[PDB]
DNA sequence: TTAGCTGTCA
DNA sequence: TGACAGCTAACG
């Protein structure tokens, strides 16, 4: 919900676009800058592929 | 048994 | 768009 978090997240997204699935260093380390639990890390990059990244596929 | 994906509500 | 119950794939 912070508009904040919702920056950081988005970038390491656009960053890994090939890769969108971080690794619990990463996830940790996202978690740290953005002050997030680790659930609520995990759901977001899920949500996110199916509505961020998949969609941009379908328009390859 | 855990990471990740689908379906779905407020 | 953030939640979580439920199903699915990579026997210790």
């Amino acid at each position: 919900f912070p508009k904040v978090a919702t920056n950081i997240m988005r970038a390491w997204l656009f960053q890994h676009l090939t890769h969108p699935y971080p690794s619990e260093e990463q996830k940790k380390q996202l978690a740290q800058d953005t002050g997030l639990t680790i659930l609520q890390v995990n759901n977001w990059f899920i949500n996110a592929r199916r509505r961020i990244v998949q969609p941009m596929i379908d328009q390859s």
